[PDB]
């Protein structure tokens, strides 16, 4: 078929022009296998800095061994210092798990998601239907930075001393910026302050 | 910390200077998380039409929910038609699982590549220690797709008529070329003649 | 050694003098399904593990569900709690275990869920209310897996039960969330956490 | 329903009326294994999963040999095939049964493996051999982690075995693959191979 006669061509050629015209990783990176921006791209790296997982709605889920495998390898053998999960707007796995479809093998993966939505249902049932998607990606990021500072290999390295924190961003396509959602841990303490008091703002809603 | 600045900074730069300046995906592609060049610069496609994930050594192994949870998703609800496994000179997850350290929970991803050395002792025996790791990275992708090829989502496919193919490669990043390692399935039989062609002709080797 | 060399000694000895249920308990647990129900050897197909968990993505505990409603057709899966349960008590505590800390965090979530219940309990108290809890919870995630909903969706016969097996006394005690299909599982499991609520001297 | 009423009714009447060993047995297996050994209740830690498997990444049966290698502190793990397996069976044959196959494809690339010695085997006596044969290298597969292996490597006591219940006569019966370390796996794996190769009559 000529799809895979055009990825042969366009190959060929890719490598024909670099060639006419003219490394350890720092951070693990941990987002979507729906977005659309390769994370060197929109972080404007050099090739190698980013040792990179992706799986559907970047989750970090307690009992998975393939995201938990690449998560020791990084912290233990690689010792990388910085783990960052970004969300992205428009996200297909964050409405796949707000709609009622069965979609088979894949719901089960989703059922995290809507264990979210029951945690704070009564902020968002008094926010009107049509903006509580756009709240819930922003809280998904917060719970999935909660869940990563409470897995065995982050809380082990923080009480032998290891430098690591974590991060929880939005990538807005609209704008292209990366916006904070204001859970920020470097520990177990602060970590618990952080999540707190965020979710305590992201409450306090607009009149309208 | 300023690694942490300084991807706020280059991305509020990069962002700005795209706007100064100025989508269905098609292909699965399951590549490694040490690969160096993203899949989207090495096949130049435009953003949105490859839905990808990135495991350590680009495994299939018969029973990881994350890996058949993404294969079931694109097959049956995103109708893509080609999937790719990709390997790559000098990858660090084959090195790994050819070294005789214990690294962790990592290790326990790796044993599924030291069955494969063992399938294919007396030919590797019988080549000099020197070009082993070269030879089994390319045995590697012949044995992934023949993995592929015999999952419960795939088989299933083929029986009820849907079209799909199946293709191995290597990525040479000494001249940038992807390089066929010959083994292609569209169906079970071909899967058959196709592996064992291949196997043979591998064999063959240089007298020196 | 010894412990071994005996075993077989044993075993030697002992050989001188179609599954309906699937079974889904504890590895703790002491007294098999197959002696406490009094039922014929091939009668339960079974899977134990640490605190008897169904995990929305573990393919272990999965497989078994669809190769038993699948290919097996059975028409009763039981999920099987206890009382001086080691999983239960190994969430509540604040210890570091290593990997298995990992499968346990499941649990604590459902802790934080009950919080002001629990908060206004006797502290002596409050680890039987969180086994009966973890027991209501786990039927509402088994009752949510797609394995599960498609056999209902096409109409084939299952239900779900959620009991606790109390070694004090020996009695298995309903905890009240029974589902047929997914409407009763949203009343009952409304329900029962309802009258949990409702506190006694 | 009325399966389940009298399941209440058994116990109801028949109420009235720190382990030392992890066992990884079959989910089909009709026989506890607390029966055939004969031990009292509390002795065993049990996992249970379709065909006996140690899968290198199964993070069910992994958690469980952690929890009980690194916090109980047990000395001895023990695989346990047995005959007419249903698992086995399943995986020789051609069908696809949905989900479970992709459990079992671990089962045929054993076949591959030894495929002269049983293609100059009689076809009604390979799958008893496949049943041997696949015990064999699920001890080979648990010496293999890395959480028995750091146990080793540290220093602490642990034993591996790897046995066949034969349900006509009722006996266990070793294989031939035993380790206490590392060289001992080796050895006595290879050994055992080679013996099922010499064939009668
Ligand atoms: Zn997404
Ligand atoms: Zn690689
Ligand atoms: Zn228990
Ligand atoms: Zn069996």
């Amino acid at each position: 078929m000529d799809k895979i006669k055009q990825l042969f061509a366009n190959n060929y050629s890719w490598a024909q022009r670099m060639k006419e015209e003219n490394q350890t990783p720092h951070y693990l990176w941990i987002g979507c296998s729906d977005s659309r921006v390769p994370a060197e791209k929109l972080t404007n790296l050099e090739p190698g800095e980013l040792f990179v997982h992706r799986n559907v709605a970047n989750q970090v889920i307690h009992t998975d061994f393939n995201c938990l495998s690449v998560v020791q390898y990084a912290v233990d053998v690689l010792k990388i210092e910085h783990i960052i999960i970004c969300g992205h707007t428009n996200c297909g796995g964050i409405h796949a798990a707000m709609a009622d479809k069965d979609l088979g093998l894949i719901n089960n993966w989703l059922l995290h998601i809507r264990d979210i939505w029951f945690k704070h249902g009564h902020l968002l049932g008094k926010l009107s239907p049509e903006k509580r998607a756009d709240m819930l990606t922003k809280i998904n990021v917060a719970e999935q930075v909660y869940n990563l500072g409470r897995t065995s290999i982050v809380k082990s390295a923080w009480e032998r001393g290891q430098k690591l924190s974590l991060h929880g961003w939005v990538f807005d396509v609209n704008d292209g910026f990366l916006v904070d959602q204001g859970v920020m841990a470097t520990s177990r303490e602060t970590l618990e302050i952080s999540y707190r008091n965020a979710i305590a703002r992201l409450s306090i809603l607009d009149e309208e």
